C-alpha cells in the first residue's frame, strides 16, 4: 500500500523541500490519496504510504525523471 506520487499533468512529480520528517510531502500525498495517507521524500521527490489498494503510483524502476 505504497508508491511514488503521480503528477496532475507531468507523469513524474517535482522535487522535494526537505529530507527526513516534513509537512511538504505529507500534504502533497493527502491531496491525492485521502486524509489518512502518509508520505516522505525518497531521495528527490515525494513518496506516499498507507494507500488504498486500487491507488495509482508512478513506475520508478521502469521510467526515470528525477
Amino acid at each position: 500500500k505504497e508508491g511514488y506520487l503521480v503528477s496532475k499533468s507531468t507523469g513524474c512529480k517535482y522535487e522535494c523541500l526537505k529530507l527526513g520528517d516534513n509537512d511538504y510531502c505529507l500534504r502533497e500525498c493527502k491531496q491525492q490519496y485521502g486524509k489518512s495517507s502518509g508520505g516522505y521524500c525518497y531521495a528527490f521527490a515525494c513518496w506516499c504510504t498507507h494507500l488504498y489498494e486500487q491507488a495509482v503510483v508512478w513506475p520508478l524502476p521502469n521510467k526515470t525523471c528525477n
